[PDB]
């Protein structure tokens, strides 16, 4: 009754999540740990990077820049989601938009991690396999800034959370009341509060074995804060040290704040 409503809203929040990002967790798992017509191509170095684009500036730019559109991308996938949630479209416009730069890294942070392994990250929609001590090689500040995502993202791992428990899941980091600026609080707690009944539920449900799974789940916010945090601090180096590098008009406005 009750809990067939939450289960309803799973089912919708899980759908949404499907159509909204092409590459899921199920997807780069099957790829990750292999099958024949899926395995990606590896890049380690600087003649294995220069042959993935036959298979597939500068290094260390190009490949930031690589990360820039990805970035610029996911944006879009995730506000085409948080467009699907009920009652998010129904907020003030100001809100939604404030929303939408405070949560969209937090998701962004949290969907790598099912492409992330402690060796390496997928590229290229899973065509491309990026290992970590490359990333690691790279010039500062460029090759530093990975190292917390991938920290993260083992940590993360651990939980072996689904795809249907990760939509309801970046759908509750969507809808906090806390950000800064917002016009009105309630319509927004609310949402977010039948949204957290529908985690509670989902997570006992899917791993009933697993224990405190929400309580843990919820703790994980803290470090997607932190890795944020450290980004943006590593961006205002970024863009002192190359008066020449560019960053995307997208990504300019979120930041900003
Ligand atoms: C890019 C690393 C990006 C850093 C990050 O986690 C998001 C924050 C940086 C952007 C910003 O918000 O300013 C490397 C990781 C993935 C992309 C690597 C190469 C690009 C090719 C494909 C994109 C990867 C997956 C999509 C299929």
């Amino acid at each position: 009754p009750e809990s067939a409503d939450l289960r309803a809203l799973a089912k919708h929040l899980y759908d949404s999540y499907i159509k909204s990002f092409p590459l899921t967790k199920a997807k780069a798992r099957a790829i990750l740990t292999g099958t024949t017509d899926k395995s990606p191509f590896v890049i380690y170095d600087m003649n294995s990077l220069m042959m993935g684009e036959d298979k597939i500036k500068e290094v260390a730019i190009r490949i930031f820049q690589g990360c820039q559109f990805r970035s610029v991308e996911a944006v879009q996938e995730i506000t085409e989601y948080a467009k699907s949630i009920p009652g998010f479209v129904n907020l003030d416009l100001n809100d939604q938009v404030t929303l939408l730069k405070y949560g969209v890294h937090e998701i962004i942070y949290t969907m790598l991690a099912s492409l992330m392994n402690k060796d390496g990250v997928l590229i290229s929609e899973g065509q491309g396999f990026m290992t970590r001590e490359f990333l690691k090689s790279l010039r500062k500040p460029f090759g530093d800034f990975m190292e917390p995502k991938f920290e993260f993202a083992v940590k993360f791992n651990a939980l072996e959370l689904d795809d249907s428990d990760l939509a309801i899941f970046i759908a509750v980091i969507i809808l906090s009341g806390d950000r800064p600026g917002l016009l009105n609080v309630k319509p927004i707690e609310d949402i977010q509060d039948n949204l957290l009944q529908a985690l509670e539920l989902q997570l006992k449900l899917n791993h009933p074995e697993s224990s405190q799974l929400f309580a843990k789940l919820l703790q994980k916010m803290t470090d997607l804060r932190q890795i944020v945090t450290e980004h943006v601090q590593l961006l205002q180096v970024i863009k002192k040290t190359e008066t020449d590098m560019s960053l995307h008009p997208l990504l300019q406005e979120i930041y900003k704040d």
